[PDB]
């Protein structure tokens, strides 16, 4: 999904009275303020510019763009959405700050509601202050600063007064147009470790797979998987795994792709495979994509059922916060008659304003999500 960004330029002095209007201006396209792309803008589009095939999401995040100008020499600007003003007015102009946030979206919620910043000149703080925040789309303007500080032009530049814990600040003041504050931080990571235990007698039967593959959920979502064998003593680990999604910490849990002839049972990221000829176990994990129930209609707990070729079985779970909305049924024959049974899982009740999807793919790993819509 992409986008197209519009705007004009409208000049403010007389119909260029003094003959001072420059041929072209210089517009820069800003990504949740970020720099992302210039463009120069003159009579020849009466004075109309566009960007388009512009990208609408990063990280699957809505980009909230801006426009900003590079100073033009005696004249103050004014930028009201895509429209551009500037006016004439000899030796004062206008400069403008924009704060770019550079943490992921702010992945582990440690961003501020607001920072203030002040801007200097030559050196000396001036007194003139600003307040950046969500409702002001982080940036503001200042008016009627002085060019000259009496025979020799004067360098304005921004400095953060707000002490942002855990970032690091970087500022850009090659513009005054178009200064920009950077606050960096780094998002936490975790990893999971964990061993599978083999309890089939040494391998008496030598009935033992080469490999079993571990699969990584993330809140409910598979998003990683491991072959493990005896390379590694049959021990396992995720790792550089983010700490948090949208503020929240996640919740990680393993299950294991099917093995012929095996009983699974996992105890934290301990799996453990019994030797069961003929029988095997079924895992059931919840999936709740609605953004971590920020709109709070997630019910708190939920039923599912398994099914054998299509008949219920009778066997249910109750799924919740407690359990890790996770499930592993044992006892179940591979073989009914001379075929193979099917498992599939069955969500019983119905939960209003979500629309469920269950992947049966494979019974060591099924996974019913729930989509808030």
């Amino acid at each position: 999904e992409t986008t197209s960004s519009i705007g004009e330029k409208v000049w403010d002095d007389k119909d260029n009275q003094d003959g001072k209007r420059p041929e072209k201006v210089s517009v820069n396209l800003l990504a949740n303020g970020e720099k992302v792309k210039t463009l120069d803008v003159t009579s020849e589009t009466n004075w109309k510019y566009e960007f388009k095939d512009l990208p609408k999401y990063d990280e699957g995040k809505k980009i909230e763009y801006t426009v900003t100008e590079d100073h033009v020499k005696d004249y103050t600007t004014d930028i009201n959405g895509t429209t551009i003003t500037n006016k004439y007015t000899p030796g004062e102009t206008s400069a403008t700050v924009t704060k770019n946030w550079d943490d992921n979206n702010n992945q582990d919620g440690k961003r501020p509601t607001e920072i203030k910043v002040e801007l200097y000149q030559d050196g000396k703080a001036t007194g003139k202050t600003a307040i950046l925040n969500e409702s002001n789309n982080w940036t503001h303007t200042w008016t009627g600063l002085d060019e000259k500080a009496k025979g020799q032009q004067v360098k304005y530049t921004v400095e953060e007064l707000t002490k942002v814990k855990g970032y690091t600040t970087h500022v850009d003041n090659n513009d005054m147009g178009n200064l920009i504050t950077t606050n960096k931080y780094t998002p936490e990571t975790t990893s999971s470790i964990g061993e599978k235990v083999w309890d089939d007698k040494d391998n008496q039967d030598g009935k033992r797979p080469e490999k079993v593959s571990v699969n990584l959920l993330a809140n409910g979502e598979k998003v990683k998987t491991l072959d493990v064998t005896s390379e590694t003593n049959w021990k396992y680990e995720f790792k550089d795994l983010p700490k948090y999604d949208e503020g929240k910490k996640i919740e990680y849990t393993v299950t294991e792709d099917h093995v012929k002839d095996y009983t699974t049972d996992i105890n934290g990221t301990t799996i453990t495979n019994k030797y069961t000829p003929g029988e095997t176990s079924a895992t059931v994990t919840k999936n709740w994509d609605d953004n971590n129930n920020q709109d709070g209609k997630r019910p708190t707990e939920i039923k599912v059922e398994l099914y054998q070729d299509g008949k219920a079985t009778g066997k249910t779970a109750i799924l919740n916060e407690s359990n890790n909305w996770t499930h592993t049924w044992t006892g179940l024959d591979e073989k009914a008659k001379g075929q193979q049974v099917k498992y599939t899982v069955e969500e019983l009740t119905k939960v209003k304003g979500y629309t469920t999807h269950v992947d049966n793919n494979d019974m060591g790993n099924l996974i019913t999500t729930n989509k808030y819509t």
